[PDB]
């Protein structure tokens, strides 16, 4: 029986570009194809991994095999040709700067530079500014941005900004610009639209990165006179020292600049996003918010301000931060990895140079590893009696794992806990007067961001009477 | 057999569709330049020709110098205190007089208005220059500059960079403007009283923050005031009360007058600057001529001064054309008949609200050539060597008893901001090509949608520094 012919197929993708969130689109495909599959774009083959078993083989068991980074035209501009840490390929450059960066956080282990003290100082500044807005609905994005930017500038240069220093608006402006132009889908851009049609994405990215580089360069030069081999106390000292003791090819001035830029961008954008997400979920869940005010008042009161040691007491607050980092991870697909050598994932072959994506969203929403994964439930991280924190699932990796794992996790966890505890001790946070709630859908950029929203700020009466 | 339906109400256009001032203007084709509308028991008269407008504001200004009472205006003005929304009477008359007498304290000296103004503009230009090569919204830096100028006129104080109080003011200013009215204070249908809403409660909560902030300043000034140092607006008001009428100089009355001056000085000037920048982004040809004008007449050996209004004629005509096309108050503030009177020989009863449609006057096709078009040249002789007044149908600052009292301040603020900015900065379209929408948002002030501008330090200024 004759039959019409099937049309020649020159290309095929399993979902529509720019429709839906990529991480969720990859996760939905796991019903059809399993937890690991590949897609080819020209000559580049990419592998997506969506189960914690296989993710741990990529990140840990074989971490060094898959520690590379793929080269992207956008990340080249941002990383000054793959310098820095996050977007540098595995190699001597990345191995050294990563280690020196991790070593700087020991300069702030304890003493007067104890991170908790640096953080609580800026948090005090932030809470004071916020209190002037008593009774008003405001967007707290910038006040937080300034606080974390000062904590990071103290770690990097032992310098901090003064209220109103226009530099803070200049950085805000080129951070905004680069994040808006770098990627529209969690750094996983299947189709290379940038190279098919005429656009100015790369030209915009250069403009913003020029202002960033020139600003950092001005600081790094004015610091060449301040430096003393006897006084290493910040990240810039650590780097400048190794350059003197040298290799010196690796610690060039552009290499140092770009490595500082990564720490700054990483430390400000991630932390500020997660605070905003946490506020948003509490506006949608006043029942959790009420319980957090009760916990913070019974365990800390108002005689003092929260300290890191309160982490052992404010368990629901720690469970909320954990639940927010599960639901809305800062990087729902981490940063793309790359196979440094021929290797394998779950017995499947993977050739050298293959881009490997870990779908963190899939891991955090596996219906077999989590009860009601779509729901904001801080209790999932506490025992039934709410007296002890737990780890309900092994499919939980907000900070990654292995050689490319996060180096600022300690800082981030202290900033988050303290910001939230200080804010909750002093302020009622309510829906703005016109009743709008933030959309919890999110915008998947290099960072998984939430749409800007306003919050009604009111100084709590319990905290007022206590004065 | 078939009859017409009983008709219980009729309005000549659809509420909340289009801009009111323009809907009123369109109706003149059909009804003439003056007609009336009756809402319940309140009759309102709309006036749309310069001849009749000048009879209401000037020839009969005293007959029509009242203000209609509105629930929303009552909250903003603490029950019709202040000046702008105060009914004609002793209170309004005295405070307006004292507010105007305050500007003579700044006619010359170390505190000459041009010195106060140029100081702030210098700070603004230094802040804006840090943004070299970036696209920004210049709303807040201007708001802060002008808030400092007015604060210096009222208290001889200014805010330092970063003072969170400026964000607090910006917040409740935005809140009050957003909830005061949706259409130039000419809200025909009283929706606020028909359906459940929280408009008046949002306004109260914003005004409370304003009143509390102002009260703190005023009661901390009682410990500063001296009879021998009268140098600002608060001094002028306190002296009058010391020399006393004193019943009209209550603390609330002084607060509300100061509130009116701060709000009027800051939100009007900030809007006009944003409107001027928008039009030049749409008219690069005018923008180039301005750069050429200022370069040849002021150069880069010094910053512009007020005396430069004699040479920067295109800049002065551009400002005039922006106040014609996008008046801060397209329908002024509503007036009211204090007595039984007449307009154009028609009877107007006492208590009748009377609205002057300035938009109609400024777009009259018989009085202006291509009134829809942005044409700074219309205010210069064909040779571009002297400013002219091409029509009598031009009243951006009102006229008569309720006319603007800050015109002089505003005209110097506007001229100097633009001159300094054009001397030093290239102002161009942001990187993604978006241009501002010139349609506007008719609120208590005729506002322009928020937009951004790429700011760059000019090479001429650079080289010459
Ligand atoms: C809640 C906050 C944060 C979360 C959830 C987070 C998560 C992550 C993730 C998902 C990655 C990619 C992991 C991978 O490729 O396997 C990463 C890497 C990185 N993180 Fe963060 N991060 C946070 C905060 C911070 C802070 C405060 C800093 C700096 C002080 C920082 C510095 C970095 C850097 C420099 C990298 C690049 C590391 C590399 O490629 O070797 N992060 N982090
Ligand atoms: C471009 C800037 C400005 C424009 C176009 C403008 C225009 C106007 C207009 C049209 C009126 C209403 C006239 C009427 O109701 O018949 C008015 C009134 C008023 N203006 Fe302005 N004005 C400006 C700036 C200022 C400034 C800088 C101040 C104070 C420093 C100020 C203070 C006032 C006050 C207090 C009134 C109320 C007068 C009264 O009701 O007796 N304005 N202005
Ligand atoms: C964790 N995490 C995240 C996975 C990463 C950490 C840092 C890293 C980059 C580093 C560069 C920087 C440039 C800054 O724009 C100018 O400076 C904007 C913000 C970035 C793009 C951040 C965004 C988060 C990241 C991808
Ligand atoms: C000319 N003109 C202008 C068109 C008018 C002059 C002043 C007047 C009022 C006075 C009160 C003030 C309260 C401020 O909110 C807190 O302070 C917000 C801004 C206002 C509402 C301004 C708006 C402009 C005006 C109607």
């Amino acid at each position: 029986p004759k039959s019409l012919l099937s049309l020649p197929l020159v290309g095929s993708l399993p979902f529509l570009p720019r429709h839906g969130h990529m991480h969720n689109n990859f996760f939905k495909l796991q019903k059809k194809y399993g937890p690991i599959y590949s897609v080819r774009m020209g000559t580049k083959t990419t592998v997506i991994v969506g189960h914690h078993q296989l993710a741990k083989e990529v990140l840990i068991k074989k971490g060094k095999d898959f520690s590379g980074r793929p080269q992207m035209a956008t990340l080249d501009i941002a990383s000054n040709n793959r310098k820095g840490i996050a977007f540098a390929d595995s190699g001597a450059h990345w191995q050294l700067h990563r280690r020196l960066a991790m070593a700087t956080f020991a300069l702030f282990k304890d003493g007067d530079q104890k991170l908790e003290k640096i953080i609580c100082q800026e948090i005090s500044t932030l809470c004071d500014m916020l209190a002037t807005h008593n009774g008003q609905s405001i967007d707290i994005s910038f006040p937080v941005f300034v606080a974390v930017t000062n904590v990071i500038s103290l770690i990097c240069f032992n310098t901090s900004y003064k209220n109103g220093d226009p530099e803070l608006n200049v950085i805000q402006n080129y951070n905004e610009g680069i994040i808006d132009n770098l990627s529209k889908d969690s750094l996983v851009d299947l189709v290379p639209w940038l190279k098919i049609f005429p656009n100015k994405t790369l030209e915009k990215l250069k403009s913003h990165v020029k202002i960033r580089n020139d600003l950092l360069n001005k600081i790094l030069e004015n610091y060449k006179e301040k430096f003393r081999s006897d006084s290493i106390t910040n990240m810039l000292d650590t780097l400048m020292q190794a350059k003197m003791n040298s290799d010196s090819e690796l610690l060039s001035d552009n290499h140092i600049l770009t490595t500082i830029g990564d720490i700054f961008g990483a430390g400000v954008e991630t932390t500020t996003s997660v605070v905003k997400w946490t506020l948003a979920f509490l506006l949608h869940n006043p029942q959790v918010k009420k319980k957090l005010y009760e916990e913070i008042d019974q365990n800390v009161g108002f005689s003092r301000t929260p300290t890191i040691s309160d982490r052992n007491r404010l368990l629901l607050l720690e469970a909320t931060i954990r639940e927010v980092l599960r639901l809305r991870p800062v990087a729902p697909m981490l940063i793309p990895h790359k196979a440094n050598v021929d290797s394998s994932i779950g017995e499947f072959a993977v050739d050298k140079g293959t881009e490997v994506i870990i779908n963190l969203w899939a891991l955090h929403h596996n219906e077999k590893e989590w009860h009601q994964p779509d729901q904001f439930m801080p209790e999932r991280f506490l025992n039934p009696a709410g007296t002890q924190l737990i780890s309900p699932s092994v499919s939980y990796l907000p900070f990654g794992a292995g050689p490319r794992s996060c180096i600022g996790e300690i800082l981030a966890r202290q900033e988050l806990f303290l910001i939230m505890a200080w804010l909750l001790q002093r302020f009622d946070l309510e829906v703005p007067d016109d009743g709008q709630l933030p959309s919890l859908e999110g915008i998947p950029k290099v960072v998984f961001l939430i749409d800007s929203f306003k919050v009604k700020i009111k100084v709590r009466q319990a905290w007022r009477e206590a004065q």
